[PDB]
């Protein structure tokens, strides 16, 4: 946001590749995240119905 | 002048291929126009002795 107030055309080319790997990286990450809660809650589910 | 007020991503390859042709083109016409010219001068040399 900074370093392209006004179109910067050297670093160009890295900040978009840049705002890839980050993003990309980013929307793994929190995906797993996601499964790996989803997964611990489905954990419960056995236990849950032995104790009834 | 106008088109690059602020740096135009798309165009820039253009505009720089253009004021290469028309820059170099300009450059070499120029140079003739000249060339040209002074060997116009150079004609009367002759004559001009002839005269004397």
């Amino acid at each position: 946001i900074l370093l392209f107030d006004e179109y910067n055309e050297k670093k160009a080319s890295a900040q978009k590749d840049i705002l890839i790997k980050v993003l990309d990286d980013g929307i793994t990450k929190l995906n797993e995240a996601q499964k790996s809660l989803l997964v611990s809650s489905q954990s419960f589910n056995n236990a849950s119905g032995k104790l009834l």
